[PDB]
């Protein structure tokens, strides 16, 4: 739930943990530069967190990863994004890098959904 404050930048990361807590997943982040970001597991958790079945473990490789592998997986990630309609304009090379260059338009993109007003002040 979006328990607290509903709107601050520092949710971007809060609500991804949360997101796969909530799905139990085994991915998460600690700040925009976090290094699971390099194998794309919190990115690429966060959206099947979401939506049960694009993502899929068994094509994936989240297993000694390299520059090769740790590619196709930002590659990959940003692919499902659109799918569900998550219309993004970065690119998964810098994204291997946990370059928060490219990565600003990656969660922020995702975090769409939690920014949000309503007219009576209520909590969630």
């Amino acid at each position: 739930g979006s328990s607290g404050s509903s709107g601050n930048d520092d949710i971007i990361v809060n609500w991804v943990n949360e997101t796969l807590r909530e799905a139990e997943k085994s991915s998460s982040i600690s700040s925009f530069k976090d290094p699971k970001i390099s194998t794309s597991l919190p990115v690429l958790d966060l959206i099947d967190a979401i939506q049960p079945g694009s993502i899929n473990y068994d094509l994936l490789k989240t297993e000694n990863l390299n520059d090769d592998e740790k590619l196709n997986n930002a590659k990959y990630a940003i692919s499902m994004a659109r799918k569900i309609g998550a219309r993004v304009y970065a690119l998964p090379e810098d994204l291997v890098e946990v370059n928060p260059k490219m990565v600003m338009t990656v969660f922020a993109c995702l975090m769409g959904k939690g920014m949000k007003r309503v007219s009576g002040p209520s909590s969630g």
